[PDB]
């Protein structure tokens, strides 16, 4: 019958630096019917999408009363479909602590697809459609799918990289980690600028827990977060001190299969969220 023209769009070798939102308004601009994209680079880490948004921001307009965590992302990507290879997308805002929750990849297309990508942040680094149900927090989705239903999506990664601390693999989505390398980045103690002296040691706020890797909020009848034979290290978080899943939503579920876990993976797998020591019996979290 015919044939129709698909978006691709290569990303050269180097750093770009910009905040890129492939929502529907994109699609209708450059003509693309099938609501679909697929975006290359030169090599993981030699190209890199970058941008430095985080939640603890201003906000850029009348809604919400700062930036927010829905609005941090250096990458939004709606649709059918996205397929993204061979490229770094990153949000470099920091430490979560101080600029907040701060997305570099706004997963969002029913379909997403990820080959050979690497995604940095610290908190809230991939974010996976859908929301939850219903705002824990006044405001706390103000973002491209506030108002929106909450649409499944099913996600496959593979060969990839990501880091972060702090919930930095989440959402609803069902979602396949295949083979990936998952980096849980080091929170260190933050100095009390209020306690420099001139001839003494400032004291410090160190880290109960140094992170949780993986937050969904998967509906009752989806398989959600499947990890299969991926790897979890870190750059110097000490042992024990980070947990492969707290359960964002009472019903989230996170499965590991055949992974292989660092010594900073506390030995107890999982936290609750209301209670780190005491995981809801509601939660699907699974180590096979
Ligand atoms: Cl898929």
């Amino acid at each position: 019958s015919h044939m129709l023209e698909m978006k691709k769009i290569f990303f050269s070798n180097g750093t770009h630096y910009q905040k890129l939102y492939f929502d529907e308004e994109y699609y209708k601009n450059n003509n693309v019917t099938d609501n679909s994209l697929h975006i290359k680079g030169a090599g993981m880490d030699v190209t890199t999408i970058s941008w430095s948004d985080g939640g603890f921001d201003k906000a850029p307009d009348d809604k919400g009363i700062k930036l927010g965590t829905f609005r941090s992302y250096t990458m939004f990507v709606s649709g059918n479909e996205a397929i993204i290879e061979d490229l770094t997308i990153e949000n470099t805002a920091g430490d979560g602590r101080i600029r907040g929750q701060a997305i570099a990849l706004y997963a969002d297309a029913s379909k997403v697809t990820c080959r050979r990508v690497h995604l940095k942040g610290h908190q809230d680094t991939l974010f996976m459609s859908p929301l939850p149900l219903t705002e824990r927090e006044k405001g706390g989705f103000i973002g491209p799918r506030e108002n929106s239903p909450r649409l499944m999506t099913t996600q496959y990664y593979e060969d990839c990289i990501i880091e972060g601390d702090v919930d930095f693999i989440f959402g609803g989505a069902n979602a396949v980690f295949k083979n990936c390398t998952i980096v849980s980045l080091y929170r260190a103690p933050l100095i009390d600028k209020n306690t420099i002296s001139k001839e003494k040691a400032a004291d410090y706020t160190d880290v109960p827990v140094q992170g949780f890797v993986c937050a969904p909020c998967t509906p009752e009848d989806e398989p959600g977060i499947r990890f299969i034979d991926c790897r979890f290290i870190t750059d110097r978080c000490p042992d024990s001190s980070v947990y492969l899943a707290r359960p964002w939503r009472e019903k989230g579920a996170a499965s590991f299969e055949n992974c292989s876990f660092g010594s900073h993976i506390h030995p107890d797998l999982f936290a609750g969220w209301k209670d780190i020591y005491d995981l809801e019996k509601t939660a699907r979290f699974k180590n096979l």
